[PDB]
């Protein structure tokens, strides 16, 4: 593995993640609303993984956990946003 190999798949990890955090933001709200977002994400995380997957090298996939770091992130990056507008909807004058 590369130095540069692991750069373009840590973005490409990144970018599926941020992907599944802007294009499912109403099923997101609610999932963090319900306890319930890997439930409801379950789909997209697959197919994430599985496009990932086929854009890196089968060493990058088995030896390091790019995506799922990824996926960490932005897991607690939206629980964190969706807690702070549901507090800031009823705090307000």
């Amino acid at each position: 593995m590369t130095d540069e190999e692991k750069v373009k798949a840590m973005r490409l990890a990144r970018a599926i993640a941020s992907d599944i955090s802007l294009y499912n933001e109403q099923k997101i709200i609610k999932g963090i609303e319900q306890d319930n977002l890997f439930e409801v994400l379950k789909e997209e995380l697959e197919e994430g993984r599985e496009l990932y997957k086929s854009r890196v090298s089968q060493e990058i996939f088995t030896k390091m956990n790019f995506f799922e770091r990824a996926i960490n992130d932005i897991v607690l990056r939206s629980k964190a946003h969706v807690k702070s507008k549901i507090w800031g909807s009823h705090h307000h004058h």
